């Protein structure tokens, strides 16, 4: 058989949330893609063996609020909250992102991975071990990426798709 998983991708503008969704479902890395397109996306793939079809709302122009947006979170399976690996700012607005989400799931169990974009990049201002800092302190994995190298990508989404398995089995 197969399963679907309903998954959601937040953070930052400009931290790779789309980047990273399009090497899921195109396994190549797309530079340039309009910063206001805010869509889900089907893709299907198989994961520990287990033919999956992963629907993912990459998010986009979280300032104004989306009744689309929020009903689709509402009834999300897993979150990737991204931050980039070279901007501070992203990693300090995750606070923001997991709030909201708790927020719209009445739960503090709640499928996550915190997730570190660009890890391809020199100019790192976040250290893996606070990131490791904070994830723990969430109790959920953290998974460092590059969508411009792969790097990682098929490990956040299949985490998520694990740690939902997981969650599903209580
Ligand atoms: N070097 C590098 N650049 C990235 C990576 N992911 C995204 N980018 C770039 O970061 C910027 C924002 O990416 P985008 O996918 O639009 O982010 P979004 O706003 O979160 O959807 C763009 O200039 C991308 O080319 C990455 O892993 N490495
Ligand atoms: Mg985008």
């Amino acid at each position: 058989g197969m399963t679907e998983y309903k998954l959601v991708v937040v953070g930052a503008d400009g931290v790779g949330k789309s980047a990273l969704t399009i090497q899921l479902i195109q396994n190549h890395f797309v530079d340039e893609y309009d910063p206001t397109i805010e869509d889900s996306y089907q893709k299907q793939v198989v994961i520990d063996g287990e033919t999956c079809l992963l629907d993912i709302l990459d998010t986009a122009g979280q300032e104004e609020y989306s009744a689309m947006r929020d009903q689709y979170m509402r009834t999300g399976e897993g979150f990737l909250c991204v931050f980039a690996i070279n901007n501070t700012k992203s990693f300090e607005d995750i606070h923001h992102y997991r709030e909201q989400i708790k927020r719209v799931k009445d739960s503090e169990d709640v499928p996550m991975v915190l997730v570190g974009n660009k890890c391809d990049l020199p100019s790192r201002t976040v250290d893996t071990k606070q990131a490791q800092d904070l994830a723990r302190s969430y109790g959920i994995p953290f998974i460092e990426t590059s969508a411009k190298t792969r790097q990682g990508v098929d490990d956040a989404f299949y985490t998520l798709v694990r740690e939902i398995r997981k969650h599903k089995e209580k």
